């Protein structure tokens, strides 16, 4: 009847119906199991917790992430998360609505093939389609020309599009994302005597990073200010009542996006990646790409990131070139909004991979481009 | 037919049937024998007395305790006490009702193995189970999350439980308990000229401690008040008519719980032990543990103990943390009530260690 | 004149002069005070005992450890231990010899800053340097390439080095060490009816663990053998004449190193940690790291630990990979030997942080990388 849009990013599930203005079920992509000693199921105890269930009881659970760097690694956990999303979060029968899914570019084919097999055999979904997140972000922005930088928990990628035409040769992908930033913050916090080693402690540190971290305009001058002044100090209260104080870490943690060498990787910065992606396109396209820079995803929600990137790109680009950074207040749900818009389109109704098409063509039909 | 619940704490036996609201037989765990000269059994004299029998005739008997620090040391006395409980206190045949027993954590395995062997060979009990006292106390409280401090005659232990899941790494055990407090009171009473050296005198001093001792909110200020004023004096009448007067001893005797160094032990206080047990759990659990502090046992019946411990834990805990101490008026029988509740549950009927299971698996099935 | 090398591990002090073949003063890092009732110092009684002084009189003392998990917590005790080491163990004036110190990686900066402040103000040491223990262990081994696992009383850490270049991103640290093993043995011994609750009893249990514990090649089969046979029983005599018998505890106590869940921690085993550290390095380095596995420290002195770890790593590693475990007979003093070798080098004489450098640059000079 009504198509379902479900964005399966790493660490967060956003699902809803096509035509809606926002996803109606948002919860972490985690599975938790008891860790102290064996659970004896002859009586009233459970062994698995999904989403907010694991978050509420994380003090006695070990938390899983089924998706690593945009690749699903634990498929039983994926099936259980899908079942929970389908029967409790949305409490709707899958067999009567087509489902639209999202994936990162340059992923292995086996991931898409397994997703389609599960979506057609375990659940008898009438039809499905897997799209690229950057295209949906551009759809949500309402533009047809621009280069989109999407950064989440596992993957940061750049996709330039010019007036409805993609540029597959200039698509770049980076493995640095929010999870690596959380790990770096956990490592750095040991300098002040704060130790976080468990998965629940990792969730606490992720909350701290979301709440207190920000992007500095100039890193060295900001570091000098933090070394000579204490105006940058912030306080945070732990769940058990302890209070910790954080200083230059607040802007040191997100600095890894522009300086990947902080965690030992040889890659370039996100601004450098965007400039290299733009330079790989034809010379008659670069001006429009400079004029339309779009970010989306949770990792782009740091305060001051847009100004910093505009400064960096202006430094890289020629002086006569005109540049903005487009950072809407709802960058978090841009992929889902674009997916809903696309699923609501009449021209997309021919793109669905139905039951008989998959049954006859086989698994190879996933990489088809109908358009 | 109906399961039997029997809490074998040190110095007190509480037994009854599952589903009942209170134990129906409560008596001291003591065995007494004549002490003056040899009992010649050719005619009408007895040599052993159990429970209230020894208490009534303690003036001509030497009293035993078969259980020391939660460990059974004299097994023949244990068998005789079990036989008396089974045939005179409850006057019921053991071979037709399953029996639920209790034990302190971190006990030797041989104790449980010997208990099971006696409960299966000497008495042909159809099935049995040995549980932890703190879990039964939490069952009686009706909660699934909390940390329980149980203090009796021999053992004080802490067991934190979060929503039906135990935390074995944070279980702490202390050997300071009511018997040590009685010994300390007996030692301290010599300052005023009162001498108690026999077992019956020890029982008298235990009665005095139960009747007159209390926990002070602030020890030094209370001591200053007792030194400068006589409003804290109390009078007690001995069985032979002598009257004794006791002063600061009334709050000095239970102070050993918070200050173990009074009797020469290196351990920390009960509040310090509880705080250390809470700090050993995961950070996402500590708030609920702070909100649910439960005491049970006879040694927690001193007036003012709950306020003192709440003050101490509030001093130890952060200011934003919310704390109560849960001290029901019937903390004495919490373990037995929880055992009865558990034995009445339908999900517990699969937990019984039956005749053939023990006969085949062997002694290792107890754990 | 001659540089001093002092390895301040938890629970043991090893000090000596550079160029020597072994440390000349080895004693526990403990401070003892009387515990029964107040010491009245108007006449001939003492209140503090250091090292073997506390060990000989531990029956009337409560013993301190100033260092917890490689972090100094009681600084007055640290000053007294340093003074004893400097004036009675070595009976040498500090103000004429430079001192080389050791520290665990990923420690708080305040620890090093306080150590330097005490070493420069309380004692007027001409110069000092703080090194990493794993680097000194590799120096003692004589190699330039390899991954070192150092386990002591408080900290177990892994540091991979390839031909003189460190890999800071692959350094891992674990808090499980010998003290936790002693606590676990004390807890487990209650099953047989043996109770140890005081600090002196803890020292006795530590001696028992050092004397009778060993690492089993296969845990379950060894447990079955111990359950079905009594050939694994051992006898130990207490100081007061009591004799105790210990069975499967002898290999259950050190099993916590490979199974941290025995004490309720979520961490992986030491073999798993080493494999994860190796896998984090570049693919062209892993073969040499597999070929050079070095242990050092007291906690690596259990019999059969090297064979067990080689078996585990061979199980984890591919079949074509070549692996040894390097376990010299003197793993206990490897850090001190490497420190002496480094202090004897001519290229290290430029690394000393002298009086005026610290007076001018300030406390921030401790983390400098001169090299
Ligand atoms: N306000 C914020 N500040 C910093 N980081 C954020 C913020 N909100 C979300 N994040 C980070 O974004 C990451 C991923 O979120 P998102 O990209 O929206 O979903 P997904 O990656 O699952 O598609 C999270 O790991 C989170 O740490
Ligand atoms: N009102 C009271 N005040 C102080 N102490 C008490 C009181 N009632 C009981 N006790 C002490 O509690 C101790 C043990 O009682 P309890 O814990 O109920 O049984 P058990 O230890 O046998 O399981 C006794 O030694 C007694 O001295
Ligand atoms: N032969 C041995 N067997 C088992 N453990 C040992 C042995 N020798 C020393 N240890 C343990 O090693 C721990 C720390 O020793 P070490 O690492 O040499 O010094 P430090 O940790 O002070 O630098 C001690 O707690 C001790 O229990
Ligand atoms: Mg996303
Ligand atoms: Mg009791
Ligand atoms: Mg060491």
């Amino acid at each position: 009847t009504t198509a379902l849009v479900c964005d399966n990013g790493s660490g967060l599930v956003k699902a809803g119906f096509a035509g809606d203005d926002a996803p109606r079920a948002v919860f972490p992509s985690i599975v938790g199991r008891p860790r102290h000693q064996g659970v004896m199921v002859g009586m009233g105890q459970k062994d698995s917790y999904v989403g907010d269930e694991a978050q509420s009881k994380r003090g006695i659970l070990t938390l899983k992430y089924p998706i690593e760097h945009g690749i699903i690694t634990n498929w039983d956990d994926m099936e259980k998360i899908w079942h929970h999303t389908f029967y409790n979060e949305l409490r709707v029968a899958p067999e009567e609505h087509p489902t639209l899914l999202t994936e990162a570019p340059l992923n292995p084919k086996a991931n898409r093939e397994k997703m389609t097999q599960i979506m057609f055999e375990t659940f008898n979904v009438p039809a499905m389609y897997v799209a690229i997140q950057a295209v949906l972000s551009l759809y949500a922005s309402g533009r047809t020309t621009g280069i989109v930088l999407d950064s989440g928990d596992g993957v940061t990628h750049n996709v330039p599009i010019y007036e409805g035409y993609a540029l597959p040769h200039a698509i770049m992908r980076l493995d640095l994302a929010g999870r690596d930033l959380t790990d770096y913050l956990m490592k750095i916090l040991t300098e002040r005597g704060y130790s976080f080693v468990t998965t629940a402690e990792r969730e606490i540190v992720r909350d701290i990073k979301e709440k207190l971290c920000y992007v500095a305009l100039d890193f060295e001058n900001e570091m000098a200010t933090a070394a000579s002044s204490s105006s940058l100090e912030k306080s945070y209260e732990l769940p058990d009542g302890q209070v910790i104080t954080i200083g230059n870490e607040r802007f040191r943690c997100p600095e890894t996006l522009f300086q990947p060498s902080f965690i030992g990787m040889e890659s370039a910065g996100i601004h450098e990646t965007t400039y290299n992606s733009i330079m790989k396109c034809d010379i008659d396209i670069r001006k429009d790409l400079y004029a339309n820079n779009v970010m989306s995803g949770g990792t782009t929600m740091y305060p001051g990131i847009a100004d910093r990137m505009q400064k960096e790109i202006t430094a890289l680009a020629p002086s006569t070139m005109k540049i903005k950074i487009i950072a809407p207040p709802e960058r978090k749900y841009s992929v889902w909004i674009g997916g809903s818009i696309l699923a609501s389109l009449s021209t997309f109704q021919q793109m669905w991979i139905t039951k008989q098409e998959y049954d006859e063509a086989g698994p190879s039909i996933v990489h088809r481009k109908c358009f």
